[PDB]
């Protein structure tokens, strides 16, 4: 069940519009700050309970304040971790890839298409374990009513009519795979938003040759399959896991 929280249960906040908040009992939490259906959508999102998914612990529904309260991941997002001293060994990277696949397969099993999967939505703890988050509320309908295109499937670029599918998340994952090995955002040479959109829609993808740090040939083949222009040519997350998991256990531990 979802917990109705009061802003009096918090001692102070600091904007990391997300914010770190200190609860007087449950400790550290993240706070992101139609009255009736808002709490039912909170109950629905509170059902997303998995080890690789940031849990919605509670909601603040007060006169003037409407906030979503989530579990805190002490290291921040994936990109910030990757750029902070690029020591991150290959076996840890492979483990992060496997955890992302597991979280995405869980979400799709609950009928949830993310739509905004990117390193900014992959949060990290002190042991380098990850959880998928939806900080921009891409998967919300009521709560959302009250460099980002790098991870967007070409079918949605310049086409808002296109219904997002489970294959839209597979494409985002493919670009996340490239970013994990490159330790940076793709398309550094792109000059304009319009040219980048048209280049991607015409077949352009992140530079596979721009990975100075070693990346196994099998992972490069996987990202090339996941970022295929035809959504139907992309594999599903359990299909990715069925090939990645045995590679991870026999080559990366
Ligand atoms: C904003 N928010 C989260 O990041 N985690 C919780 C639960 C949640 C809702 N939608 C999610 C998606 Cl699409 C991915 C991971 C967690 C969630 C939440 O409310």
């Amino acid at each position: 069940n979802v917990i109705k929280m009061k802003s009096s249960d918090f001692l102070e906040s600091a904007e990391l519009k997300v914010s770190l908040a200190f609860h007087r009992t449950q400790g550290l939490m993240i706070m992101k700050t139609h009255n009736e259906a808002l709490l039912e959508e909170a109950k629905m999102m509170n059902r997303l309970r998995h080890s690789r998914v940031v849990k919605l612990l509670g909601v603040i529904i007060e006169e003037g304040k409407y906030s979503l309260v989530m579990e805190y991941m002490e290291k921040g997002n994936l990109m910030h971790v990757l750029k902070a001293e690029m020591s991150t060994p290959l076996s840890v990277k492979g483990r992060i890839i496997l955890e992302i696949i597991e979280g995405m397969a869980y979400l799709h099993g609950k009928g949830v298409i993310h739509k905004d999967l990117k390193p900014e939505n992959i949060l990290v703890d002190n042991d380098f374990h990850i959880k998928i988050a939806d900080l921009g509320l891409a998967s919300f309908k009521m709560w959302s009513k009250l460099g980002t295109l790098y991870y967007m499937a070409p079918e949605h670029l310049n086409d808002v009519n296109a219904k997002p599918t489970e294959k839209s998340d597979v494409y985002s994952f493919a670009v996340v795979l490239w970013a994990i090995f490159a330790n940076k955002e793709p398309y550094e040479n792109a000059i304009a938003e319009q040219q980048l959109i048209m280049a991607i829609k015409s077949g352009n993808r992140p530079d596979v040759d721009d990975i100075t740090e070693y990346c196994p040939r099998e992972i490069i083949s996987l990202m090339k399959l996941c970022w295929e222009a035809n959504p139907e040519a992309r594999p599903t997350f359990p299909g990715i896991e069925e090939k990645f998991r045995p590679f991870y256990l026999s080559q990366l531990e």
